[PDB]
């Protein structure tokens, strides 16, 4: 019983298991690690801290960096399996001559729509290729569970919010129409602001007619420079510090490695959901 796997770029058939299996980013990762698959090769140079144990397993090869692995590795590990997203696009033909190569069906650029239905299909598909669905069904059923537990926490709130990207001092916005349009869409959040605009710099006009109540900061830098995450003494933003949020204490530093490097997979979507219910809890 092949399976036919027909994704965005092209349609892959695995007719064996596959024993040899090479992850391109994050997300792919925390998948196979949910399903108790054994990983051969992973970039290592941004492991979030759920996945600590794969950094330092020398038994997994290190093919480099997230954006841009080393096909040279690649092709060297000799994989039977590569798992590629859209962060590879302009390597999948080069990986496909290598190994059969799967496209991860999400949109990391615009997630407004079907996020955590993209994330449930991939699940699905890997349970099925590595003779996992049992388990890939359970993982399934928890993230539909953890999705209504976070949507009995924001029904009916009258919160609107903000979802800020803090990078080297510097704060961005990311609205219904970002990376981080599943927060507003998937959850139920709602947002502080509707216009469509890297995202949208702060400005003092932007923060006047889009004061949130909720603010979510993601620390980018924390992440890219591997340095510890900002917290409120860090922010010396005052339009950020004038805000409803800040004034009331609604101001939640995210787990940038759930939230930044990876976002599209089961242990980090069950931490998103985690911080998204922390900013609509008024008591300890
Ligand atoms: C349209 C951009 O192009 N690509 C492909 C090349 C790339 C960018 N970052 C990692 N690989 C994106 O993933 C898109 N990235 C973003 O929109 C983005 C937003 C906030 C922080 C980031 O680091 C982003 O890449
Ligand atoms: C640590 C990040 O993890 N992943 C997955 C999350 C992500 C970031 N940008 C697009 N997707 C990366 O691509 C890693 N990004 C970068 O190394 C990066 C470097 C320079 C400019 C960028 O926009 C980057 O994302
Ligand atoms: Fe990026």
């Amino acid at each position: 019983e092949p399976i036919t796997v027909k994704h965005a770029l092209g349609t892959t058939v695995i007719d064996h298991l596959p024993q040899r299996v090479a992850v391109l980013d994050m997300n792919e990762a925390d998948f196979l690690d949910q399903l108790n698959v054994p990983i051969m090769g992973m970039p290592k140079d941004y492991v979030p801290h759920f996945l600590e144990k794969y950094k330092k397993d020398a038994q997994i090869q290190d093919l480099g960096a997230i954006v841009q692995p080393n096909m040279e590795r690649i092709y060297a590990l000799k994989p039977d399996l590569i798992l590629m997203t859209p962060l590879h696009v302009n390597q999948y033909q080069e990986l496909s001559k290598i190994a059969p190569t799967i496209h991860y069906d999400i949109n990391f650029n615009n997630s407004e729509s079907n996020h955590i239905g993209l994330v449930k299909d991939h699940m699905m598909t890997l349970g099925k290729i590595f003779n996992k669905e049992d388990l890939a069904r359970q993982k399934v059923s928890e993230l539909d569970e953890q999705v209504k537990q976070v949507q009995a926490v924001t029904a009916n709130r009258p919160e609107r919010a903000l979802v800020v990207l803090h990078n080297n001092g510097a704060f961005s916005n990311f609205g219904i129409q970002s990376r981080y349009g599943f927060i507003f869409n998937a959850f139920g959040v709602k947002p502080a602001s509707g216009v469509v605009d890297h995202g949208q710099p702060i400005s003092s006009e932007f923060i006047k007619k889009a004061d949130p109540d909720i603010l979510y900061i993601v620390d980018r830098t924390a992440v890219m420079e591997h340095r510890p995450n900002i917290n409120a003494a860090s922010v010396e933003n005052p339009l950020l510090r004038q805000t409803k949020a800040w004034k009331n204490g609604r101001v939640i530093f995210v787990d940038a490695d759930a939230w930044y490097t990876t976002a599209a997979s089961p242990t980090s979507l069950k931490i998103v959901m985690e911080d998204v219910k922390k900013g609509y809890q008024l008591e300890h």
